[PDB]
RNA sequence: AUUUCUACUAUUGUAGAUUGGAGCAACACCUGAAGAAGGCU
RNA sequence: AGCCUUCUUCAGGUGUUGCUUUAGAAAG
């Protein structure tokens, strides 16, 4: 049950030291170096406002793109910093040779490298800096006079451009001003020949020296900082541990990028449209036979895709790919543009049959757009007089569904139901009544009276009869507005509702998912291109004789100084504070080094310490033919002495990875061998007074933070402190990734600083990698390829689970079976593998207790239930203070109703479903506060009393679905909302102050905390049974029947109707989004692949990553239940579930059914 | 009180859970608009 | 001319669901 795959597990910590009197000091040897480098990070640290700075923006890039332009390539007044020259160097691809100046002025450089000069590859790349961004900005500059004429012109406010990418290319554009202007800003591009007297001629240059950039680089941050903050955190840093990998150039996805376009069969795509007109590429889309072509799986997804809705390329990959694609082909790069931007171009057949009607046919548009046409005018047809193609639109809704449309009783209803919409509509015309009213009234009693119910609507008379009370006497307006909300959803619902569509929009999901995953993955490899800096920092983790570890994080462009160098030379063997830094190679460096070495003559690669002199080297066949000499031993045999007797294998001392080359004859397996062996903690020391001198040196000492390591009695709790302990003991199991992000989150006001949102809170993500080092592991990239095919993933979970039933057959196994519901949120029973119910859990409680001496007060655990089929809902594992791990339930303590109040007693219940019901309420009421605002506002009318009140929301919002009928209704925070909403609309009714009550509040943190108590429960149980143990969970994909939605009364359908319905899904819209079904399943699932004991991971599930994973496997035959094992978990069909005497409720008998089910199919398949 | 989530306590915290970043697709409603059709005055 | 409804489309927001990509040193 050991873990064979290669895990990645990102262990955030807090790098702000709270500073509150009930915390404990840490962090106390260099607390002053600690609080300078926070004032440090604290000085920079910060949508039509958004796009006036950016206008302001594009005018100062723009204005120093052009200046730029015009001194680059002037190269007797450019001088660089030596640093700066060794990583141009590095970017321009050349030798930096001997710079004996520390300010090397671009009049040198004359020398010759590799047949040209030296000052020329710095030009070139400036030149190919300028061009790149050039493009940029004309793609920016598209957007953003696009946006701006959709601004301030209300009537064009549907012409705005996709945010996503506006926000991705001005990141780009960014990037590559940034590549220019932060040495400018740094000096590390200074013109010390200005000097002399020449203003006469030579003025503008004298402009661009002594400009100030600094404000157009803060500028150009604070525009990326408002771009990349997602939940409320901003990148401050991207730190490296490793050395090496700090001054790190872009990865090329070449390979990657290549496959995608041919996945999208993109370039036949651009053959066969290529030269034809914008009209003519038009009459090619619309030739196209749309029913054969959606279906045929051998079409590009692109064309698949403009065959059933019109779905144009997004801007920004679009004009990246249209510039990679014209390239290689010779095509004309406009040309490709114009094929590119014509697909998907949106066509409307209502205006195009208004501007003309001879030639019109509803086969030249999609399947959707003309289904919508052809549905929508013909529904308007059948009471009234259409200017439309009718018999058109009947022959294609004839030829969509095999049968005569418009004899059909659902298209008929859908008829009825919009002329009752309109005439309503009409009657209701308040400014604007009718003189004869009474002909209308007719018509909706005319139309209702001889309407046809195509199926069976329990409510449909009750919404029909008070309309037409409301319309023929007047007796209530909300009746009849409920009931005509009602109806739209009816109307709303039945669009479609005639299979043959179904399927084609179900198709067009995968369809369009994947368009947009292909263009989304080459928008992020083709971006990548210009993530020129991705290390900003170098870092080592220093620790004292407390144990507390700090981050000397060092900018790389903070001086002219080697800032590498800078933290590695004032490393010594015996000084206080012992650093660390990880030594480490893999098979990426590998293959980065290997095929980028260079024989040519004039040619000095920064590769050759890695590469010996033997006969394995041959660039043509490693450059074009790499797939095939991988395989030949020579080249094998070559790789092994590159690793083995190399310079840079003595330099840097690659004897000490323990490498062993005698069982690897071939390069997988050289490669395998890099990723597993290859890992030291490199532990050095360093001084006091060398911290004083890099903190004042502008370094920054963040000090690594989480509750346990910087507690009292420093115990590690978490598994992140235990993680972050295990990885300082030098293990190569558990490693600790070099690269990790740091960011920082802005206080929300209106929070005090006791609280970490009302702090300006800094966070490490630390990545930690666990490689197994038993032997032949899989590393993360082998893995995403058995993701990504449901073959390969089929016969890796068989022979998993092959594995698995191999150890647990001859054992004495036991089956945890797992019902699920809205009763109880989970309910375990465990099983001897002949069906004995077992089971003598203690229940624990928890009562606080206030010891005389202040700080030892502590909670004291005493048994007080027994329990055999477990109720998980109300549980949690809890570690008494003398270190024994019991179950407690959290609903036997009652809890506090105002947090802090240490001397009131506790009076309020803490049941978990109830925290899952009263979300759902809160959501409910947002729902209800955003499309029916005044009816919201009519609850707090007369300043109601809590029982009216709660009758009122009777009727405007529908209970949870389990427990009494509103049984746990939030009231004094429903009322709350509601008075907050009477202040939005008064004094001025902004949208932004009403959108922050009426959005639904997110519903995924409640339940996942929720379902997390529980999996801590299934994990305590199976490490309980000493993991010789079974897991049986329901097959919960398949919906029998519809249901209400929890939003509006909107009907659910079921599976049979359409077959994406998925049962847990279609239960979480019944409970306005609380339904924790599929939650249960992906975190307990996520547990078992990762079920860490004291060193080692036991992996107990298949590896997965979606849920198309652990779903779609196959199942098991020739038994009695249709199960589908995953490892140690069964997902048999739900059907008919719900010391025999355990048995207490309705689904502790489901539970246990659930566990006998797999029982009786493990006994007979083994 | 939190790397963070959830539940707490007020114990210089507690217990469980924790893989983060960028997006993509479908759906629901809201907001800003456009097109067409029918219709009202 | 004003105005209402209806369908579709566009942009954003917030949810719900899934789904990918990325996460160690890239010179002909």
């Amino acid at each position: 049950f050991t873990n064979q795959y290669q895990l990645s597990k990102t262990l955030r910590f807090g790098a702000t030291l709270k500073e509150d009197e009930k915390k404990c000091k840490s962090h106390e040897e260099l607390k002053g170096f600690v609080d300078i480098s926070y004032e440090n990070m604290k000085s920079s640290a910060t949508e039509n406002e958004l796009v006036k700075k950016c206008e302001r923006c594009y005018s100062e890039i723009v204005k120093f793109h052009n200046a730029w332009e015009k001194i680059y390539y002037r190269t007797d007044q450019i001088a660089v910093y030596k640093d700066f020259y060794r990583q141009l160097s590095r970017k321009a691809r050349f030798d930096a040779g001997k710079q004996n100046s520390q300010l090397i002025t671009l009049a040198s450089l004359c020398g010759m490298y590799q047949g040209a000069k030296l000052s020329r590859y710095i030009t070139n790349y400036w030149k190919d800096n300028i061009t790149r961004q050039k493009s940029f900005l004309k793609d920016f500059s598209q957007q953003l006079h696009q946006y701006t004429r959709a601004l301030e012109k209300s009537d064009k406010a549907h012409t705005k451009p996709n945010l996503i990418n506006f926000n991705k290319t001005f990141m780009v554009l960014a990037n590559l001003v940034n590549e220019i202007v932060i040495p400018l800003s740094n000096g590390a591009i200074s013109f010390p020949n200005i000097s002399k007297l020449e203003d006469g001629e030579e003025s503008h240059l004298i402009e661009f020296a002594l400009n100030d950039y600094s404000q157009l680089s803060e500028l150009i941050g604070e525009l990326k900082d408002a771009i990349a903050t997602n939940g409320g955190y901003t990148p401050f840093a991207k730190v490296t541990l490793n050395h090496y990998t700090a001054e790190q150039k872009p990865h090329v996805f070449k390979n990657d990028i290549d496959a995608k376009i041919r996945e999208l069969k993109l370039i036949g795509l651009v053959e066969t449209l290529k030269g034809k007109s914008s009209e003519q590429i038009e009459e090619y889309f619309s030739n196209l036979d749309k029913f054969s072509t959606y279906n045929d799986r051998n079409q590009s997804v692109i064309v698949r895709t403009q065959c059933f809705k019109y779905k144009p390329i997004p801007f920004l990959v679009k004009h990246q790919l249209a510039k990679y694609i014209s390239e290689p082909n010779g095509w004309d790069e406009d040309a490709v543009a114009k094929v590119l931007d014509a697909v998907g171009a949106i066509r409307s057949p209502a205006h195009d049959y208004a501007n003309n009607q001879e030639g019109f046919d509803l086969n030249h548009y999609p399947i959707k757009v003309a289904f919508d046409y052809a549905w929508e005018q013909l529904a308007n047809s059948l009471y009234t007089t259409v200017t439309f193609p009718q018999e058109m639109c009947e022959k294609y809704l004839n030829s969509i569904y095999g049968c005569e449309v418009s004899k059909e009783p659902v298209f008929k209803f859908y008829a009825d139901l919009l002329y009752i919409r309109k005439n309503l509509a009409v009657l209701e015309h308040k400014n604007n009544l009718p003189s004869n009213q009474e002909e209308f009234i007719c018509k909706i009693n005319n139309t209702f009276e001889n309407i046809v119910l195509p199926y069976k609507i329990s409510q449909f008379e009750t919404y029909k009869k008070d309309i037409l009370a409301w319309i023929n006497d007047g007796h209530d307006h909300k009746k009849y507005t409920d009931a005509k909300q009602q109806l739209g959803f009816i109307r709303g619902g039945l669009k479609g509702r005639i299979n043959p569509y179904t399927k084609l929009t179900n198709e067009f999901k995968q369809i369009s998912s994947t368009y947009g995953k292909t263009f989304a993955e080459l928008r992020d490899k083709f971006k990548e291109k210009n993530e020129i800096t991705k290390i900003t920092h170098f870092g080592i983790i220093i620790e004292d004789k407390n144990r507390d570890r700090y981050l000397l994080a060092s900018e790389l462009k903070h001086e002219q100084i080697n800032h590498v160098s800078t933290i590695l030379n004032k490393l010594d063997k015996s000084s206080e504070f012992i650093t660390y830094q990880v030594k480490s190679l893999t098979s990426k460096t590998l293959i980065k080094l290997i095929k980028n070495h260079t024989t040519k003559k004039g040619a000095i690669s920064p590769y050759a310490d890695f590469h010996t002199s033997k006969t394995g080297f041959n660039k043509n066949e490693i450059e074009k033919n790499w797939d095939n000499y991988k395989r030949e031993q020579v080249l094998v045999e070559y790789v092994k002495d590159c690793l083995t007797d190399s310079t840079m294998a003595k330099n840097q001392n690659w004897a000490e990875f323990g490498w062993n080359f005698e069982k690897c004859n071939s390069y997988e397996d050289i490669e395998h061998e890099i990723d597993q062996k290859s890992y030291l903690l490199q532990s050095d020391t360093i001084s006091k007074q060398s911290i004083a001198s890099l903190v004042e040196g502008g370094c920054l000492l963040l000090p690594i933070i989480n509750q346990d390591i910087t507690s009292k009695e420093r115990k590690d709790k978490n598994q992140f402190s235990k993680d972050w302990n295990h990885i300082f003991e030098g293990s190569k199991e558990f490693r600790l990734h070099p690269e990790f992000a740091v960011s920082y989150r802005t206080p929300i006001e209106g929070y005090p600083v006791q609280k970490r949102y009302g702090r300006l809170q800094f966070v490490c993500a630390f990545n930690a990698h666990i490689v197994p080092q038993n032997g032949e592991f899989i590393n993360l990239k082998k893995q995403i390829e058995n993701f990504n095919d449901e073959d390969v993933q089929k016969r890796n979970v068989t022979e998993f689970n092959k594995k698995v039933n191999h150890a647990l057959s001859d054992k004495e196994y036991v089956v945890i079976g797992i019902d699920r519901g809205l009763k109880q949120l989970a309910t375990l029973c465990v099983l001897d593998k002949r069906g004995k119910i077992l089971g003598d859990f203690e229940i624990y409680k928890k009562e606080f207790v206030r010891a005389e001496k202040r700080s030892e007060s502590h909670w004291e655990h005493t048994q007080a239930e027994t329990r055999h089929i477990l109720d998980l809902s109300n549980l949690r594992v809890e570690t008494t203070i003398e270190g024994k791990k019991v179950l407690v339930d959290q609903s036997l303590t009652l809890v506090k109703k105002n947090r802090d109040t240490p001397d009131e007693e506790a009076t309020e219940e803490n049941k978990q479903k109830i925290k899952l019901k009263q979300l759902s309420y809160i959501r409910k009421l947002q729902h209800k506060m955003q499309t029916n605002e005044q009816d919201v506002l009519d609850l707090i009318n007369n300043e109601p009393s809590d029982e009216e009140f709660k009758k009122r929301i009777e009727g405007l919002i529908s209970s949870f679905g389990e427990g009494q009928k509103y049984a746990d209704l939030p009231i004094n925070t429903m009322r709350e909302m509601i008075s907050d909403l009477q202040g939005v609309i008064a004094r001025g009714n902004n949208q932004t102050e009403k959108n922050k009550i009426i959005e639904l509040d997110a519903a995924d943190n409640l339940k996942q905390g929720i379902v997390a108590n529980m999996i801590g429960i299934v994990n305590y149980i199976f490490a309980k049974y000493s993991y010789k143990a079974y897991i049986s969970l329901e097959d919960l994909s398949r919906a029998y029947g519809g249901a209400k939605s929890g939003y509006d009364g909107r009907y659910l359908p079921s599976t049979s109707q359409d077959e994406d319905v998925d049962f847990k899904e279609q239960q979480n819209q019944m409970l306005a989004g609380l339904g924790t079904y599929q939650f249960f399943e992906m975190q307990l699932l996520k547990k078992l692949q990762k079920i860490q004991s004291d060193n080692t991971v036991l992996r107990f599930v298949p590896a997965f990553r979606s849920a198309d994973n652990y779903r779609n496997i196959l199942r098991l035959e020739e038994t009695k239940y249709k199960s589908k094992p995953f490892g140690v978990v069964h997902f048999i069909d739900p059907k008919f579930t719900s010391n025999i005497h355990y048995i207490h409720n309705g689904d502790d008998n489901g539970a246990y059914h659930i566990a006998l089910k797999s029982v009786e199919n493990l006994i007979q398949m083994k």
